[PDB]
RNA sequence: CUGAUAACUUCACGGCGGGCUUGAUGUCCGCGUCUACCUGGUGAACUGCCGAGUAGGUAG
């Protein structure tokens, strides 16, 4: 069990999202930003308190009303621009069929046989819709879909005989899961993700394009660097610096599918221990036995059962097959 | 109380302001200034022969006050969720929504550019909306008190649609705002100023290729938020902060020796569930508590 | 997980849910490029006929 | 009030000859940094005149 060397690699391969400004002349230009210094008040609680006590004659009414300088990076839409566009690419492959490094051919035959049986008994129709209902919905813009007039998505699949698949205004049209199903090209896209999870050289590639309608001089919020001041990540598009929203963050929106944890309310980022980032309580803890390492050690158990209850058996096969699509490092001594 | 990681996100989203110069022949150009010289001093004025001056920004009323952004604890979670949900019933969003809207309506966001003006008019453009452009004409001599607004044809719908934007989860309300200022000939315009930690350097942007001043996006967020007159013996409305800081004089009201700052009311959250399950001061400090959750900020020690 | 089981009870609920900062190199094809062009050289000779 | 008192170590000098470190090599697998911000010119250096003049001059 967990034979001290075992690793997979990822099946989903996104990129980073470069923003563009379109004008009413239809000509495109890259969005930019500048650094701005500002002045705020003295908000922090430790400046005028401590554990049960105000500081000793240092919290004076003249010194809590001083000027505090900060500095931010500030980005917004220029005046007169028509709308905003976004553009990345994502590709799905077949990497979960077989481990990358394995070290033991007795846990290898347990895992390869477990993926052949999953394709047959309870197939790829549940996982393929959930990754695709975050690409064709706009989870990957993350906060720019609040305070918007309208946004659209048009994607260019490969290989494909036909047209581009469009999705018009997503706040009333494409809301439920049944709304996506009535589209003209929905059964042909999910018969292209099921293939790529089932071949041995399976490959489906999508070129995803979006528009955004925001108010006048409205703000755009990309991702930030870590600083081992609100510094933005940026690349160089045609000589101009420009914010990018990152590539490890657009792959975390697509993998926001997990709602099988034992009392669900919203989808989480798929992980080994089930962390949740707003409130720092970690659901799917290793005490309850519902995390990844516990239910992987019943791999021989779940083979024989489906050779079926959608209460604990099928809900654990979805979590176990989704961590193998994420990839990683599954071992200890 | 205050378990070391708590933060809210703001619920009012103003943008920069832009100054355009309209000619008599219905042509609009950007208002450009002059620089004079390390030591650098700027000068801005209305160009001769111009009719008036236009201004346009936008603001949004969203619903990020229902739950926090990071919370760290499920005892400060369901307490602060219940306070905003009980304030919706017993008090209502009426007394806050009217105060935020009037500072948008009566040109308060034009700081010192209304002094020595003949007439100015302000036109809203709400969304989602079935109807007409909303007008407020000759504001100095027609709209001066809470009651002149309440006689308007379109005040029952714009106090509304903000009340729903705080009450309903995933709510939204967006206002486009336009103003026209009839200033005298060769009149001075007063934009915002760059900090320059130690003069009068303007905050500029590029509109149609040539530079133009902005009057800031944090500057126009301060003007809408001046609704605070519940500090004791209040004579003038202040900007909503944690310690009631006044800017012109460098004192501050609301000091923790008084017992009326935010951190000595936020700790008393369980006390106020009992009375709301009282119209003297238990109401008049929840207007300060609600205006801090609409503001945002990290609340942690 | 300590050795084989019985998890080490210092990694509590919120202890697992912090970050883990790292640093990697990153290479990508820039926006608006056409294609990526590779080149090397290889040579064959007779070095096996005698030691 | 000194193991006390006094004290010239000097002249001359060729290290040299010769020299192949070599053969072979896959560092890899996974990754959300984020929340909140006022810089404060009161009225203040005003009005003519010549010249075609966004140049130039000239008044109290």
């Amino acid at each position: 069990k967990l034979p001290t060397n075992l690793a997979y690699e990822r099946s989903i391969d996104p990129s980073d999202v470069c923003f563009f400004v379109v004008w009413p002349d239809d000509r495109k230009t890259p969005l930019t930003y500048n650094s701005r210094t500002l002045l705020g008040q003295m908000e922090a609680a430790s400046l005028a308190y401590d554990v049960s006590g105000q500081p000793i004659k240092s919290a004076t009414a003249e010194a809590l009303a001083q000027g505090n300088p900060h500095q931010v990076d500030f980005c917004h839409v220029p005046y007169g621009a028509s709308h905003i566009e976004c553009s990345f690419s994502v590709s799905f492959s077949s990497e979960l069929r077989q481990p990358y490094k394995c070290n033991s051919s007795k846990v290898k035959q347990t895992l390869v046989q477990l993926v052949e049986l999953y394709e047959t008994k309870i197939g790829w129709t549940e996982l393929a819709t959930r990754y695709l209902m975050n690409i064709c919905n706009g989870k990957w813009l993350w906060k720019n879909t609040r305070k918007a007039y309208c946004w659209n998505i048009v994607l260019t699949p490969w290989p494909w005989n036909g047209e581009k698949v469009g999705f018009e205004d997503i706040r009333t049209n494409y809301t439920s899961r049944q709304d996506f199903k009535n589209n003209k090209n929905w059964s042909a896209i999910v018969e292209m993700i099921k293939t790529a999870f089932s071949s041995t050289d399976g490959l489906a590639i999508f070129e995803v394009r979006a528009t955004l309608h925001l108010p006048t001089n409205a703000m755009v919020r990309p991702s930030q660097v870590f600083t081992e001041s609100r510094v933005f990540q940026s690349t160089t598009i045609d000589g101009e610096r420009s914010p990018i929203l990152g590539a490890f963050k657009t792959g975390a929106a697509i993998a926001t599918i997990d709602d099988w944890y034992p009392e669900a309310t919203e989808p989480l980022r798929v992980g080994r221990f089930g962390v949740h980032r707003e409130d720092v309580t970690c659901y799917r803890h290793p005490s309850t036995g519902k995390d990844f390492f516990s239910i992987l050690q019943q791999a021989e158990h779940y083979i024989e059962v489906l050779s079926t209850p959608a209460q604990e058996t099928i809900n654990d096969m979805h979590f176990l097959m989704a961590n193998l699509i994420k990839g990683g490092m599954f071992q200890h001594k």
